[PDB]
Parts: C-alpha cells; sequence; structure tokens
C-alpha cells in the first residue's frame, strides 16, 4: 500500500485563544462528503476579533474531479466562549439537508439545519441563506435540551440522522439520542440510552453499519480526568432503542455505567487513559477501539479488536518514531478502507507536533503498524472523511496547525492510496 499522492488545502485561519476551538476529538463529524461533494465546518474570527466566532462551512466538488473550496459565514450566531468543549459537530441526512450542532458546555442545545436539501439538490449559490435560524430544540421530538455537552451525529441506512449528547455533567451525567426522519422531516426522542451512577459514560463515537449501531466508552468518577476506568462495549440492531453487550446479551434500557457486564476490559482510575478518544466498525463488522494508558510502563496508544469468534483483544500501537500519549495529549483517530483489510491510525505525536498516519493490515492481525504518511505541523485531535476513503480511497484529514495565532491555519489534507 502507498500513497499515490498527497495534497493539501488551507481552508482558513485558526481562531485565537488557550482552547482549541476546532480539531476536537469528538467533532462527529467536521469533514463529510455527500455524493460529489465534499463538506467541512470550522470557526473562523468574526469582525469584533478575539473571542467572537462564527461558524463556517465548505463545500468542494471532489467527483468526478476536485473543485475549489467555497465557504458561507453563519454571521447570525457569535460563539464566545473560551472553552474547547465548544466545538462544532455536522451531519446530513438522506433528504439532503445539512445538520449543524455547536458550542455547547452544559447549556442548551444550539441547533440549525439547511432549508432544503441541498447536498441533494445542489445549489449553484453558497451563502449563508441556506441555512435556517439557530434553534433550542428538536422539531418533533422532547426534551431535556439542558445541560448539554458533546453533541455527535451518526447517519442511519434509510437517510435518517442520530443526534446523541450528554445531559449532565463531568461526573455525573447520562446520554440521550434523537432520530431525525429523512422522510418527515421531524425529530423524535429515543430518550436515555446510557445513564450514569454518581459518574458519566464518555463515549468514542458512534459506529453504524449493515443496520447495526457500535458504541465504547470508558467511565468517569469526578471533573478530574484521572477518574477514568473501564473499557466497554455495546451494540444495538435498531438504532439505539434495543442494546446487547458483545456476549448477544440483551441490556436493560437504559444502560447503566453500573452494569459491569459491557466491561470487555477493566481498566482502573490513574491509568492515564483520557475519555472520547477513537472507535471504528470496519466494514468486515470487526470493532475497534483506540484508547491510550501507561500501564506497560510507558504512555502507549492502545488498539482493542473485537475478534470474529467473539474474543477481544489489546495491542499497544508502537511502530518505530510514534511518541506516546499521556493523558492531556491530543487524541487520534481510526480509519479504514472499503475492503476492510486496512486499519489506518490517525495518530498525533505530542512531541513532533505532528499527525502520523499509520497503517496495519487484517491479514497479520493488525499487528503490522507501518508509518504511512504524516500531517506535519499539526495541533490538533484528527478528523477524517469516512465516505471519500470508502468511495475514492482518499483519506482525507481535517486540521489545525501548530504555531501561533494568526500563522496557524485550518487544513485539508488528501492522501490518496492506491487501493
Ligand atoms: C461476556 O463478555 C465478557 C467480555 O468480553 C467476557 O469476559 C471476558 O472473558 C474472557 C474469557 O474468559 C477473559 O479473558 C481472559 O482474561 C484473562 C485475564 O483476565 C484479567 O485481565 C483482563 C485484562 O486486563 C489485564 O490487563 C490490564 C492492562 O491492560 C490491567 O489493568 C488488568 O488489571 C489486567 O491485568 C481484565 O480485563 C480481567 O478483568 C475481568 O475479570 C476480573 C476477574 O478476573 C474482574 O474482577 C474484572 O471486573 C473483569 O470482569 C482480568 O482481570 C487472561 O489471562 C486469559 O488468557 C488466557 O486465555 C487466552 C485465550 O485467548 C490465551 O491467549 C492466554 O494466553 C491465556 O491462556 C483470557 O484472555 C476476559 O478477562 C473477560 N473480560 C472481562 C472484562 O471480564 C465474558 O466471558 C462473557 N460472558 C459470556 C457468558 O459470554
Ligand atoms: C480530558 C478532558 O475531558 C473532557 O472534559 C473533554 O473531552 C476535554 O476535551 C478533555 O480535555
Ligand atoms: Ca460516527
Ligand atoms: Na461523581
Amino acid at each position: 500500500l502507498t500513497v499515490k499522492s498527497t495534497k493539501q488545502w488551507t481552508i482558513g485561519t485558526d481562531v485565537q485563544g488557550s482552547e482549541r476551538l476546532n480539531g476536537v476529538s469528538y467533532q462527529e463529524d467536521a469533514l463529510i462528503t455527500y455524493g460529489d461533494y465534499q463538506y467541512v465546518t470550522f470557526y473562523e474570527t468574526a469582525p469584533a476579533g478575539y473571542l467572537n466566532h462564527f461558524v463556517k462551512v465548505g463545500r468542494r466538488r471532489v467527483s468526478p474531479s476536485v473543485g475549489d473550496w467555497e465557504f458561507l459565514t453563519l454571521d447570525d450566531y457569535t460563539q464566545k466562549t473560551m472553552d474547547g468543549h465548544n466545538m462544532i459537530s455536522m451531519g446530513i441526512s438522506g433528504d439532503g439537508k445539512i445538520h449543524l450542532s455547536f458550542d455547547h458546555h452544559d447549556v442548551p442545545i444550539n441547533y440549525r439545519i439547511s432549508k432544503n436539501g441541498i447536498a441533494k439538490d445542489v445549489p449553484s449559490k453558497w451563502t449563508s441563506d441556506l441555512f435556517d435560524p439557530v434553534v433550542h430544540e428538536l422539531v418533533g421530538s422532547q426534551g431535556p435540551y439542558s445541560p448539554l455537552t458533546y453533541p455527535r451525529f451518526e447517519p442511519l441506512g434509510n437517510g435518517d440522522l442520530l443526534l446523541e449528547f450528554r445531559i449532565g455533567q463531568s461526573g455525573s451525567g447520562d446520554s440521550y439520542i434523537h432520530r431525525y426522519s429523512a422522510s418527515t422531516g421531524k425529530w423524535q426522542a429515543y430518550g436515555m440510552y446510557i445513564q450514569g451512577d454518581d459518574n458519566n459514560a464518555y463515549i468514542n463515537g458512534l459506529d453504524y453499519l449493515d443496520g447495526k449501531l457500535y458504541t465504547s466508552w470508558t467511565v468517569r468518577e469526578t471533573p478530574n480526568a484521572d477518574t477514568n476506568h473501564g473499557v466497554y462495549f455495546a451494540y444495538s440492531n435498531d438504532d439505539g432503542k434495543t442494546w446487547f453487550n458483545t456476549n448477544d446479551t440483551k441490556l436493560t434500557k437504559p444502560i447503566s455505567t453500573s452494569d459491569d457486564s459491557t466491561l470487555i476490559w477493566d481498566i482502573p482510575q490513574n491509568s492515564r487513559m483520557v475519555n472520547q478518544e477513537g472507535q471504528l466498525i470496519d466494514t468486515k463488522g470487526r470493532f475497534h477501539i483506540l484508547m491510550r494508558d501507561l500501564l506497560s510502563g510507558e504512555h502507549q496508544y492502545q488498539h482493542y479488536l473485537r475478534k470474529a469468534d467473539g474474543t477481544w483483544t489489546k495491542n499497544a500501537i508502537n511502530p518505530a518514531g510514534l511518541n506516546g500519549p499521556d493523558l492531556y495529549d491530543p487524541r487520534g483517530k481510526l480509519a479504514g478502507d472499503a475492503s476492510g483489510e486496512y486499519l489506518f491510525g490517525i495518530l498525533p505525536d505530542p512531541v513532533k507536533q505532528s499527525t502520523g498516519i499509520y497503517v496495519a493490515t487484517a491479514s497479520k492481525d493488525f499487528k503490522d503498524w507501518k508509518s504511512l504518511a504524516e500531517i506535519p505541523n499539526t495541533s490538533t485531535e484528527p478528523l477524517f472523511d469516512k465516505t471519500r476513503l470508502h468511495e475514492s480511497g482518499i483519506l482525507s484529514v481535517f486540521v489545525r496547525q501548530a504555531g501561533g495565532f494568526p500563522d496557524r491555519k485550518l487544513q485539508v489534507w488528501d492522501f490518496e492510496l492506491d487501493l
């Protein structure tokens, strides 16, 4: 496997602040291909300057040929909270509508949707008028909408879109799912699907394949990040209403963080494992988790694998040259190709201030981690475009550079693979 070509584009100047607001691990998602176009969302500084930001949405044609980016600026909502939780997630439903939810740390939902199905019936003009106003509810559904953190979207097989988030706080919170119908344009409440018990679950993402929805998490006792413990897993066969553990045992609704039956690896507190890192269902139905810990005596990224025979394995990701991360260092992701043979670790290196692209193969039990490429000059939790990789064999990664404001840019990097 080789990188046929490497290309990059600078899409904006990052915003100034001691917190990172662009390029955050739990953006789900930041960079999305739908049809012949790729979309990206990020904050850029408003004319009022420091601590005033607008959400931007970029689009570019990627098929049959790659076109230039164009951007719209949502200049009717000013982000002002210098808090790294307050990121943007985007989703695109099967009616072609683009959804955005953003700017939360334990506050009411902020959500907006495009007026029309702009990703399906593609308009000539890319302007802010394409979007409806910010609202603080989900039409057709019901609260609670506050105190909300961590909006995550997941597109389903019938064109519908899940929106998932935590209601509560670090160390005492629960998570909820809502479902947007592409046929009616209405949201519906699926209710609380995971319930804390003087703690909160921190999921790594949502993954969906062939009618099944997969998630993994750690449990946090207090606002101190050293109090994460456990690696847990569950899946649903009905888009988040009913859940099962790794042994196919049906779980209570909601899943309780006190239910040990979803635990797949014992990791104590003070292991230097961080919440909300990465996960992946590969196209062959193998489930993967990316975390980190100090338990070997060295800080190392860790790969958890749910094998076909039901067994789980854990193996350090330690290819030559990769510096292992401690608790507060930037978090990585796992990507997979259409065939399911290639597993990509998109791993920020805290020493090099760059993002490494490493590859392992299913034929070698994913133990053959090899350096494949690098994105230089990043201070980012890298995020990729699942659909572009599956459809075109191009690994496309959104990054925040390292360096100082206003030199520090936002970029998209495309690694064309010889798949
Ligand atoms: C339902 O699903 C669950 C989840 O998959 C399943 O439970 C697993 O069952 C398998 C098979 O019986 C267990 O696998 C064995 O594990 C042996 C060691 O287990 C200990 O270590 C686990 C790993 O953590 C270690 O390392 C970390 C650092 O990464 C460290 O923090 C830990 O402390 C520990 O050192 C650990 O998760 C596990 O904890 C469970 O069990 C204890 C009690 O023992 C409990 O207190 C915990 O709360 C938790 O439930 C435990 O501490 C391992 O030696 C053994 O290896 C042999 O077999 C393999 C075969 O592949 C050989 O390769 C190998 O050489 C040995 O011969 C084997 O891998 C696994 O531990 C269970 N996992 C959990 C989370 O419980 C249930 O069985 C399923 N139930 C049904 C009905 O289907
Ligand atoms: C460790 C800490 O945990 C949560 O508060 C968020 O994920 C935050 O981004 C991370 O820095
Ligand atoms: Ca996802
Ligand atoms: Na608590």
